[PDB]
């Protein structure tokens, strides 16, 4: 409590000593409330290039509504039973060891962090305006040093969350989290090769092949239960099991990592704007409050742990979660040592998102440990058995399903897919404003090249992608604000051959493809089923008159070097 958070709280009061009021109509029951001060401050814009080249979608409500525009955060998960706590501690210990077998924890550097902000990544930050300026500035780094020495002392002053649910910190606090825990992401601890259940850095062009490899194992159905608000269901017990990564560390790193876990995770402080505008300073010891990248890695870890325990329950490794016997602890340990790795290989896990192919379908009704860890399944009654999938091409994972698509030469593509309304509606939105015509065009080109690489097998996206790349100057570089092989000025057929043939470990014959017409689509009915507008009069007019749309956008951007990509299609 206040011994660890006082300094942060005390500091904030003093900066707004001419506003501090301890309001008694504060909406908080779970969150600890400390005080309030005076504040007054705060949407998605449409990409006109993508929209002008996707006119049929102007009348599809699923597309157009995506561009318009709580009581989950203010909740508390109960303390798990003692047998649940033991299962979790034993499993967490074994899993950190397995992840650490071929990796060395290590500090991440200012140089690494500096290069990260100069290249623009979503670091979620807030004397300086841009984070680029601070990295260049040198007082900021003295500010970092002060906090750093404070962390070594066992104290914290400026590591405070701002809710808006995404929790931004000042860039200095992000540095210190990245210094301590950045190795998890930077050194690929959750790669499939090192974690077995993981998919970090794999790419959407690999996920479908990975699900198909899981399908090949003997077992029962494939289960893909989503958790109801995963971040809100992270217990202090989960935070303490995650902290055990510091047991693999040494020297300063160990102290710095212990400090982030103790001070910024296990005992948080947040400033939330309440319109009644006032800034409430509240605190809590549980729930997920980190950086989006460390959040990913620790969500993956705790999800792997929860799913191995659910598997153990389905195999009857333990009887009851209320209490674990000394023989049952022995059995859990022997299971992990004898089949732990095999059971990890039966899963694909990406943060909160999982697919499990258990040994058999007893897993479907193995609910006691899962419910008691507080990982309550979304949209199903607490004690109703999971509905599993019998076909790997039906299984949802990372917002996608995967099709098996056979090339005219017999080689097999496993391709990612989702409702086409979702793909078109996302490409039509630009995050933040201040965008030039050129920047908006380069974002449209990023979507177009992504569609050519991942969604080529959809007829409407190949056409629209060719149109947008025809409408945007040939040499303009794609921008943004997975592995992203579409972010390049190289020829998109050359990248396709590299990603789908040369570098594709499931493709034995490495014969290059010479043209886009060699590259197949879904079935006409599978395409429409997935949402193609084909067969519609509004769509055929768009395909027929596409050069007119292209020319409208060329006229707006002006007199530039353009390429006609439309003849890559045999029809044009
Ligand atoms: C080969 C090229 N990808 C292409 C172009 C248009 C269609 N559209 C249909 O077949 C609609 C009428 C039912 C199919 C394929
Ligand atoms: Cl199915
Ligand atoms: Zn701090
Ligand atoms: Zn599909």
């Amino acid at each position: 409590n206040l011994d660890i958070i006082g300094k942060r709280i005390e500091k904030i009061k003093q900066e707004h000593e001419t506003s501090w009021h301890y309001d008694q109509d504060h909406p908080y029951k779970t969150w600890a409330y400390h005080g309030s001060y005076e504040t007054k401050q705060t949407s998605s814009m449409v990409n006109g290039v993508v929209r002008l080249l996707t006119k049929p979608w102007d009348i599809i409500p699923m597309v157009t509504q995506m561009a318009m525009t709580k009581e989950k955060v203010d909740t508390r998960t109960q303390e798990p039973k003692e047998g649940t706590k033991k299962l979790m501690k034993i499993t967490a210990e074994w899993l950190w060891k397995e992840l650490g077998k071929k990796k060395t924890p290590r500090m991440c550097t200012r140089e690494e962090f500096t290069r990260k902000v100069r290249s623009n990544a979503a670091l979620g930050a807030i004397k300086w305006k841009s984070a680029r300026e601070a990295v260049e500035d040198s007082g900021f780094w003295e500010l970092v040093d002060k906090e750093r020495n404070l962390h070594l002392e066992g104290k914290c002053e400026t590591c405070v969350y701002n809710m808006m649910a995404i929790w931004y910190m000042w860039l200095g606090a992000r540095f210190l989290e990245f210094e301590a825990l950045g190795f998890l992401n930077e050194d690929h601890w959750f790669s499939r090769e090192n974690s077995l259940s993981g998919v970090e850095g794999e790419g959407l062009h690999k996920l479908g092949y990975i699900l198909r490899d899981v399908s090949k194992k003997e077992g029962g159905a494939m289960y893909a239960d989503d958790t109801a608000g995963w971040d809100t269901r992270i217990t202090l017990e989960d935070l303490k099991n995650e902290e055990m990564v510091t047991n693999h560390m040494e020297g300063e790193h160990k102290k710095l990592a212990e400090a982030i876990f103790k001070l910024t995770y296990q005992n948080k402080v947040v400033r939330v704007q309440r319109p009644t505008t006032v800034m409430d300073i509240i605190s809590r010891r549980d729930q997920r409050g980190s950086g989006q990248v460390v959040t990913y890695g620790l969500n993956t870890f705790t999800n792997m742990e929860a799913q191995l325990i659910r598997q153990m329950e389905g195999e009857g490794v333990f009887k009851s979660i209320q209490h674990l016997t000394v023989t049952e602890e022995i059995a859990v340990k022997n299971w992990l040592v004898r089949v732990g790795r095999e059971r990890l290989s039966r899963m694909a896990i990406s943060g909160d998102d999982c697919v499990v192919k258990p040994l058999d379908d007893r897993f479907a009704s193995a609910l006691t440990a899962l419910n008691d860890m507080g990982k309550v399944r979304k949209d199903i009654q607490q004690w109703e058995p999971s509905r599993g999938w019998n076909d790997w091409t039906q299984v949802p994972f990372c917002s996608h399903h995967f099709h098996e698509l056979i090339m005219k030469d017999g080689r097999v593509l496993v391709v990612p897919c989702r409702n086409q309304d979702e793909l078109i509606g996302r490409a039509r939105i630009s995050q933040g404003a201040g965008w030039s015509l050129r920047e908006t065009a380069c974002l449209g080109k990023s979507y177009a090249q992504m569609w050519s690489l991942m969604y080529f097998h959809r007829r409407d996206l190949r056409l629209a992608a060719n149109a947008i790349c025809s409408a945007v100057p040939s040499h303009w570089v794609p921008t943004s604000r997975a592995t992203h092989e579409w972010m390049t000025t190289e020829d998109m057929l050359t990248v396709w051959n590299r990603v789908w043939i040369q570098e594709n470990p499931w493709m034995e014959d490495k014969t290059p493809v010479e043209s886009w017409e060699e590259i197949p689509y879904l079935g006409k009915r599978e395409d429409q089923w997935c949402g193609s507008l084909i067969g519609l009069t509004s769509r055929a007019t768009w395909a027929k008159n596409i050069q007119t749309a292209i020319n409208q956008v060329r006229s707006l951007i002006g007199n530039e070097e353009y390429t006609d990509y439309m003849p890559s299609m045999k029809r044009f």
